[PDB]
DNA sequence: TAGG
DNA sequence: ATAGG
């Protein structure tokens, strides 16, 4: 199974998710929390980082939550939509929650880690959600996170998310873009194909050392 | 001449900085900084990053601000010891500030990019006293960093910066450890290695436009 | 679980 | 685009 795959080699028995969030706002605080997409990885037989489970909810804004209407606007997320099929911040989070510890588990590791493209908005808005829920024993780090911003700068020497996807030679495609499901899962893309590089140039494994 | 040298086409016009902060506790708003130090980069004749400017001040802790006991027995800095030579928040970022807008001009870059280690903790804190201090032009990106710990955790499988450090074959010295300067110093090198090492493989640059 |  | 909503 997974405990032979690696994955809790790769980043010293951390579990990496790719989380990504759609907000009323831009305070993590104040403002609400409308989607949440979270996409878990796995290694293959050959080593190589690939996509394994996806989750995705709707969420209903916690009770006294602001709705700044630019962020609506940007998103185009109407939280009167009668199909949304809205779910509570808790049960959202306990769901992601429960499989990232199976995960975790059937891997050998021993903690979760946020990967998210500037990582700092989306921790910081699925933490004050754990919060708000009173969630309990949250599988992810506290502080740390992979930000894909960061490591496509380093790769790609792209920071923004689309370009850094075009440049990767991924699709991308602007019509589906600033959703919660599809930038998630360029997301993932985007990290593994990172990661994948890194193997392909002989950067990992590390040498003798 | 820093025109010159593709520092500016490396990160899509991106001047990084290197920086570390010294806190009295874990709460930007609410708790003092005491410290803090910035090493600029620049690329030398055949393509590699390196420090180029250090900075350090001590810092005045803010009117009103906390201070965490644990923290002090942390980092081991009194704030009422007289050799500190403590400057005031606007003192010292007007001043790093400066500095770096500088770098910026003269290297054609077109916006400054905080690299640290877990780098939200040091962004949201040089955020905070640059906003109490109502310092104008603040040359660094708003909300993107470039954070060692995710970089490491790609580049060398290790996120801890003691262990990152060591991996990458650099010295690290527990003693030193937990001081604004050496903090610094070893991030930047740790964040030069990951880059150059990305180069010697081959990574960068790249090869299809 | 290591940013003070 | 300074591009996480
Ligand atoms: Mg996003
Ligand atoms: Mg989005
Ligand atoms: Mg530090
Ligand atoms: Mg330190």
């Amino acid at each position: 199974n997974a405990q032979l795959t690696g994955l809790c080699d790769r980043f010293r028995g951390f579990y990496p998710v790719v989380i990504d969030v759609e907000t009323a706002g831009f305070n993590a605080k104040t403002d609400a929390l409308l989607e949440i997409a979270a996409i878990t990885l796995k290694m293959d037989e050959q080593g190589w980082l690939m996509p394994d489970t996806t989750l995705h909810f709707h969420v209903e804004p916690f009770v006294g939550a602001n709705l700044q209407p630019e962020a609506l606007a940007f998103n185009g997320i109407d939280p009167n939509d009668p199909d949304r099929g809205a779910v509570s911040e808790y049960e959202a989070l306990h769901e992601i929650f429960k499989v990232v510890r199976k995960g975790i588990k059937a891997s050998g590791c021993n903690r979760a880690i946020m990967v998210a493209h500037n990582a700092n908005f989306d921790h910081s808005f699925m933490m004050a959600a754990a919060e708000r829920a009173s969630l309990k024993r949250n599988p992810f780090h506290p502080f740390a996170t992979f930000d894909t911003a960061a490591l496509a700068g380093l790769a790609l020497g792209q920071t923004v998310l689309s370009k850094a996807c075009q440049t990767a030679g991924m699709d991308f495609d602007s019509t589906q873009a600033h959703s919660a499901l599809y930038d998630t899962e360029r997301t993932a893309v985007l990290f593994c194909e990172i990661v994948n590089r890194w193997k392909r140039l002989g950067g990992w494994p590390l040498s003798a050392a």
